[PDB]
This record gives structure tokens, C-alpha cells and sequence, in this order.
């Protein structure tokens, strides 16, 4: 138990010489956590993020915890609160969807010392410390109302975030990657090719969108099943029809490495696609 206290009294000096470095913060709560401090975890939150209200890690670490609680309702709160804060960094979003994501993963499964930043916050000059919040009312009702396996939430989260100051092809890329899990899920394929076509529409030659374009066609199968082999050959031709077009060959190249490297990283792959996935590789 005095291990307990001092421990704690490392890391609160440490803070306190140091309160810019947000590793600290969180390395000091996971601590708090384990040790089944949550009062003090409370209010070691409300420290780090009163002095770190754009940190995602911060955000996401609160949101997480009250959905792993068990009430998405603070967790979504939490989450959206931050949104409005987090808004120069993919980051606290991408984890919104994820958790989202992860709701309805476990709804087909089934089928205070916390005081955070207050975005309706003024500065010295009139300026708000964060932006208008991420749903309307009326939008937020919409949602509410909607169907809970329709995934209108995380969609809705990405086109969002499309106005958003990070919005670019490299944010648009990590959301389709958030989403290239949850393959498991009805929604994952409106949701999957709302994000590919978005991507095609906006950033129409892009690295990143001919990046989601290759590799959509292999989100929701599973090896063996003659499906694979049927959507490998799709997303080699999409593959063959990249590297021919007027595009950033090498930063295409670099992402469809990284991809095959994951695919020939597969347990139980056919040889022949191994030899001809290692093969394309060796091209590039």
C-alpha cells in the first residue's frame, strides 16, 4: 500500500516539473487505474486535459472507459465534447468511429471528480476554444432515431469530419482503415464504399484513394473461401490499372507493399498467390 503513495508521489513531481509532457499523464493514470484509484483517476484526467484539451489520447482514454463501463451515452458525450476540441489531428475522430464501430459489434453479439473542457469556452479576445458542436439537435435526433446495425452514426462521423480542419486524403485513407476491420458487420460494406466512393469523388487520382480502391475488395472475406482468390484478382487488376495511371508511384508503391507484406503475413495463403503476391512485390 505505501508503494501506492509513492509511486504516486513520483509521478505527481514529475508532472509538476514537467506538466507539457502528455507521456507522463498518461503513464501516471494508467497507474491510477490499475490500482484501482478512480476518484484520483478522475481528477488526474481533469489536470492532464484541462492542460492538454487538444490531446486525443486524453479524449479517447476518458470515451473508452465509459463505454467499457458500459453507458455509450457518456461515452459519446465524452467523445463528441472533444471532437469539438481535437480538430487539426485525424486522431480523436478516427477513435469515435471505432468505438462506434465497436458498439454495434457488440449489439450483433447480443442479437465526481471528471470535469472536462467546456468548449463553450471564450479566450481573452471573444474567440470560442472550440468548435460549434459536431451535431445539430435536430441532426443528433436523426440519429437517435435511426436504426442501431444501420451504422448511420459512424458515416455520419466521416462526413463530418469531411469539414473539419484535418479533412484531407490521408485522414479520409485512416478512416477506411478504421473501418477495413469490422468486416464481420452488415453495415461495414455501405460503409466501406461510401468512404471509397467519397475518397473518389474528392481526391479522384490520389495514392491514398487508389490505395482504399485496391485494397476494398478484400474487407469482408476470410481465407480459404473461394471468395478470396476472386477478390485478390480484383485487387490486382485494380493493382495493375494504379501503377499505369498518372499517379505518385512511389508513394503507392509503398502503401501496396505494406499491404501485401500483411497478406503474405496470412497463415494457410495458396503458394501460387504467395509466388505471384511476392512476384508484384519484387516489382515494386
Amino acid at each position: 500500500h505505501a508503494s501506492q503513495a509513492r509511486t504516486f508521489g513520483i509521478f505527481e513531481r514529475a508532472v509538476l516539473k514537467h506538466p507539457g509532457s502528455i507521456e507522463l499523464w498518461l503513464a501516471y493514470l494508467e497507474f491510477a487505474a490499475q490500482v484501482k484509484a478512480t476518484k484520483r483517476w478522475r481528477r488526474i484526467m481533469t489536470r492532464a486535459l484541462r492542460l492538454h484539451p487538444m490531446n486525443a489520447s486524453l479524449w479517447t482514454l476518458a470515451g473508452r472507459r465509459a463505454a467499457q463501463n458500459g453507458d455509450m451515452q457518456r461515452a459519446r458525450a465524452h467523445f463528441l465534447r472533444g471532437c469539438r476540441f481535437c480538430t487539426r489531428e485525424p486522431t480523436l475522430w478516427l477513435e469515435y468511429a471505432r468505438c462506434e464501430m465497436d458498439w454495434l459489434a457488440r449489439m450483433e453479439a447480443k442479437k465526481d471528480g471528471l470535469i472536462l473542457p467546456d468548449p463553450d469556452a471564450e479566450g481573452t479576445d471573444g474567440t470560442k476554444k472550440a468548435a460549434k458542436p459536431v451535431f445539430d439537435a435536430e441532426q443528433t435526433k436523426k440519429l437517435e432515431q435511426s436504426p442501431a446495425l444501420s451504422g448511420a452514426i459512424p458515416i455520419a462521423v466521416f462526413d463530418v469530419a469531411r469539414k473539419q480542419p484535418f479533412w484531407g486524403p490521408a485522414a479520409a485513407e485512416k478512416f477506411f482503415d478504421v473501418f477495413a476491420k469490422f468486416g464481420h458487420l452488415s453495415c461495414h460494406e455501405r460503409i466501406i464504399s461510401h468512404v471509397v466512393t467519397t475518397m473518389q469523388e474528392l481526391f479522384p487520382n490520389h495514392p491514398c484513394t487508389w490505395s482504399v480502391h485496391i485494397r476494398q475488395p478484400l474487407v469482408g472475406v476470410d481465407v480459404l473461401t473461394p471468395a478470396f482468390p476472386k477478390a485478390l484478382r480484383e485487387s490486382l487488376a485494380r493493382l495493375k490499372a494504379a501503377l499505369q495511371s498518372t499517379t505518385d508511384r512511389k508513394a503507392l508503391a509503398t502503401k501496396m507493399v505494406a499491404w501485401m507484406d500483411g497478406i503474405l503475413a496470412i497463415e494457410k495463403l495458396d503458394a501460387a498467390i504467395r509466388t505471384v503476391l511476392e512476384h508484384t512485390k519484387r516489382s515494386l
